[PDB]
């Protein structure tokens, strides 16, 4: 078998699982302990605002909870993060470091990789930036016509695009006096083409974001920005005045035309879908500001400092990556749905798309046995209360299980009509997961039916359709307001959960080898699709896709 | 138990997965047969262009699909279909007609609700659009200052709010010489101010689009606009040129105060998920033009008639449907993926998680049973690239099995730098599903970790992590380009692949007796929250949430 499944922590709670949770339900729980909210949640105070953490409307009971972090001690949870922080190699397939919490490190205590401490380095890159930021914003750095820019241009993809965007979106109400942000990611030349539409070459500067430098997708993205630019400018050397590179590359850099200065560094212990801390969310300390930035890196660092300082049993991501267990490998659950009562929020979810799934969506162990068990969930989800009306109809009365954490501000940016719309927001909020529990019995129904004057035939037939058999478990995540810190500190919270999940599942959460087969058979069948030649070097799927793409591509509609 | 469960040919079915699923490979099935993809796609033409449906990649043989129209027939699909499109009372919760198809009906043959033509006042309302698209969009319709029209805000929610806003993304190119458009759902109020922010009273056309003209969302957000435009324009006499209403409720679009002649009519036989297609389609109208409008409902009319009039074993929203059955029903695999390799496209899936979700998370039989099977999947997705960069690692090296279905059209509607944008994105559709069908095999994977020159010792350390399992299932649905027409026909494809699985799970895909109880859900608790008195009348997770939020909505962030 697998580490987990040999585990007796986990073949009791399995155990238990199988003998008992049949008779959990959410109703009974509550009704049976009226400290079950006191007993089942955790409100942090950051010193910056509380964070609630309300895990109470959970199919668990004070016991399992109990074997639940007796497992996370005994697949070595509190091991590996000291681990994690103190620059051990624990990305073990590629040798390297894991140190996204080194980038917030705002008490700069010493971190090691290789005997030499990282924070100088982590420093000098954010002074780098910070200075930047002065000189875009103020207005001082000039396009090649000598005007202030006013639109910064995110080239892009995965890692180096959704975080930035992300948060960027959700840090909105932070941009007053900052240029507006764009962000292009997709190859699909509709992206490029319909953000550089409305731009002009004169005030438009480009954030070249690569890791590696190579992925297809950014540079060509990149290469089509600078032959705009230079469809305007004329002059090779204007290139140094738009461009800008968050890489290491300085040879590329400069021969794509950018200033070795203008190079934004940061290190492999980075990993792309963990970078937003890094060089890599300069797009964001644009937006909002450098102060910002930090209070963003600042709210990242004392969930750090949480979850490295407190005892399990009440240690937010190891909680809720706790939960998710329990769900997943006991329950069977293949998704986990991030619902944010909140518009600007509105990317949330696809940016934990990336970090949990491109983390956790793993099959090998430590040792390279293959799992026996599930590892990571299908994320996904839409903010409230929107989803309310598409897909929560499933959600109360479908036929899967589906834990969901709903999030909300406390405090609205926009407190408009007097605090009536936010009203509103937060009634749905707390609706929603006290529906999702209780749900509605017959003889309540029955009475609603009887009233509404339903004939005892329409009753009979309408009544099981109107009931709601409730029992969905939820997470309710609660924060005074959403500022940049507070939005850190929850980000932070969601990257520490995937951490735990993975130690407990003995994956490795911080490589990706599975984006390999894709790029290699992509990188075949694009000379193949130039001229009108057959194809027949493939499956006969993939030969009758390029014929039809061949046969339809000259075709007058 | 349920009539899926009960259907002989559905036991059939299953035991014949259970014996011999298992004997299913991909890679295998392609190698002995040169004709399978020739087996297992429709090529279809709709005389303005092809859609490709590619179902090859399917883990499937002659034998099961037989066994899958066998199943469809013994449902009696072909029946319930007929039944939809003649205007039988299919929704048989609510008693109402089922008649989206009406909507798009270009041929005009009458179809009868009680015994009455609807196509008659259906063509009335449309002519009224096309009326009001041509005063609005020649600047001929003016302002309460005298201005033409520069913007229109749809206002609304689900049904009244994806369809408009999915549409009009995915035909951007075709909205020259139309006014903006912007979306405005969430009750969250900064949907609706940041909106307002950009926007002038003097030249802003709001649509109040709901169904019942109640819901709290899209009143409130109508009442915030209109008191918005009132502290500009001083007069209510100017509402009449600044708002319009889509509803089927008469009596509560004059109460909130619009003119008779402003409202733009729609049936209780047009279901929210499936209203895009009537009056709810205004500002689709509006942005791209009316002609582009009756191009997509001609496009959904070509669909119609393939699904009313095709053997079921050619018919392409049937054979999505069994797929689907097999994978749900069989499998087990509690999502779908909607992967469109199109950036205009990026809310497609959004769409149809309300679509798919609303109609078909559902628990109650025809007959009053309970199901004792699955029904609809959680649906998701992103558009690629993008998705290949977040959460393929999952769908590649995970321990979930995920139906993916690739869409993309031959023709990009923006072939900058002479192709080599598409010809990437083409590249990258094709060798994704190439990839999780193919997988890579130990053997393969050792041969290349030897040639890049890896030591026996790192060559095994690295080797199970290299290695793709593949059997992958993937549909390849391609289309010459992404006109208005062939949106319309991909949007009605889907939508009857819906109806198909509805009926076989014997549940009602038109109702939402879930959704009809949110909107009875935040009532009770929206005056709880004002005030400082401590809440006690739930259960200790609300009360205890309500608390936080009182404590916490004074604190200077
Ligand atoms: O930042 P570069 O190297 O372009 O890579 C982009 C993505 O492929 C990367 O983020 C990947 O998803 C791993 O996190
Ligand atoms: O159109 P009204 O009646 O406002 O209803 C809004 C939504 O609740 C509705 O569209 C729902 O999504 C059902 O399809």
């Amino acid at each position: 078998m697998a580490a987990l499944t040999r585990n007796p922590q986990f073949q009791k709670l399995l155990e238990w699982h199988r003998a008992n949770s049949a008779n959990l339900k959410l109703r009974e729980l509550f009704e049976a302990d009226p400290e079950r909210f006191n007993n089942f949640s955790l409100n942090l105070n950051t010193n910056h605002g509380h964070i609630l953490v309300d895990y109470s409307k959970n199919l668990v009971s004070k016991e399992v909870m109990q074997m639940l972090v007796e497992l996370a001690k005994s697949r070595g949870v509190e091991a590996a993060r000291d681990n994690m922080f103190s620059g051990s190699k624990i990305n073990y397939t590629e040798d390297r470091a894991v140190l996204h919490v080194a980038l917030r490190n705002r008490s700069n205590t010493p971190i090691k990789v290789d005997g030499k401490d990282v924070m100088p380095e982590v420093n000098r890159v954010l002074d780098k930036m910070k200075s930047f930021c002065q000189r875009v914003r103020s207005g001082d750095w000039k396009g090649y016509t000598g005007k202030s820019i006013t639109d910064i241009i995110n080239i892009g993809i995965g890692g180096s695009d959704l975080g930035p965007l992300m948060v960027t979106e959700a840090l909105k109400p932070y941009s007053k006096g900052g240029p507006r942000v764009w962000f292009v990611s997709n190859i699909d030349g509709t992206h490029i083409a319909k953000t550089l539409a409305s731009l002009s070459p004169e005030t438009s500067l480009f954030i070249i974001a690569s890791k590696t430098f190579t992925t297809q997708e950014t540079i060509t993205n990149a290469e089509t920005a600078k032959e705009w630019f230079l469809e305007a400018a004329k002059d090779p050397s204007a290139v140094a005045k738009h461009f800008v590179a968050l890489s290491t590359n300085t040879a590329k850099v400069k021969e794509f035309g950018i200033d070795p200065q203008n190079m934004f560094e940061f290190w492999d212990w980075v990993g792309g879908r963990y970078s937003l801390w890094s060089a890599i969310g300069l797009s964001i300390a644009l937006h909002v500001g450098f102060d910002h930035f930090e209070q963003l890196l600042s709210g990242a660092h004392w969930m750090d400092q949480h979850f490295l300082k407190t005892p399990l049993e009440k240690n937010a991501p190891v909680l809720l990556a706790l939960l998710g267990i329990w769900y997943i490998n006991c329950y069977g659950c293949e998704t986990h749905a991030l619902l944010p009562y909140d518009q600007y929020m509105h990317r949330f979810a696809a940016y934990f798309q990336q970090g949990d799934m491109e983390s956790n969506g793993k099959y090998i162990t430590k040792s390279g046995a293959r799992v026996d068990h599930q590892t990571g969930p299908i994320v996904w989800g839409e903010p409230g209360t929107n989803g309310q009306h598409a897909f929560y109809q499933l959600i109360h009365q479908g036929t899967k299980m589906i834990p969901c954490d709903f999030l909300i501000p406390v405090q609205t940016q926009h407190p408009i009509r007097k605090g009536l719309h936010h009203k509103i927001l937060l009634a749905n909020f707390l609706a929603q997961t006290e529906a999702l529990m209780k749900g509605k019995l017959p003889e309540e129904a029955r009475k609603e039916l009887q009233a509404a004057g339903k004939s005892p035939e329409d009753l009979e037939k309408l009544l099981p359709h109107k009931v709601f058999e409730g029992n969905r478990p939820t997470n309710s995540i609660v924060f005074t307001k959403l500022t940049p810190f507070i939005l850190g500190a929850l980000i932070a919270m969601y990257e520490h959960k995937i951490f735990v999940q993975g130690i407990m599942w003995d994956i490795n959460s911080f490589d990706q080898w599975g984006v390999e087969l894709g790029k290699q058979l992509a990188k075949k069948i694009e000379p193949e699709l130039e001229g009108s030649s057959a194809v027949t070097s493939h499956d006969s799927s993939t030969n009758g896709l390029i014929s039809f793409i061949k046969q339809q591509r000259d075709t007058k509609l």
